[PDB]
């Protein structure tokens, strides 16, 4: 049965505007400025951009890569595929 979600854990992860995006959650570095209350920091691969989310936007990767995890036109998005199934632990800094 599911856990609540943890660093690492791989997601795609959905904003306004946006297809449902390969994303990790990452962890909070010493001195780093800390998400909201209820919002995880996510890291969206292929961008390497971060934003603060809910669960409500965060779709497990395993369960949900058949319906998402396809080419995409947007930039950065096909980028993110290979990083999500090929090192989606990685320091991308």
């Amino acid at each position: 049965m599911p856990h609540a979600f943890k660093p690492g854990d791989l997601v795609f992860a959905k904003m306004k505007g946006y297809p449902h995006w390969p994303a990790r959650i990452d962890d909070i570095a010493d001195g780093a400025v800390k998400p909201p209350p209820n919002k995880y920091p996510i890291f969206f691969f292929g961008t390497h951009e971060t934003a603060f989310l809910g669960p409500k936007d965060l779709f497990p990767y395993d369960k949900s890569k058949d319906k998402y995890g396809k080419p995409n036109k947007r930039k950065g998005f096909n980028e993110g595929l290979w990083e999500i199934q090929n090192n989606p632990h990685a320091s991308y800094s």
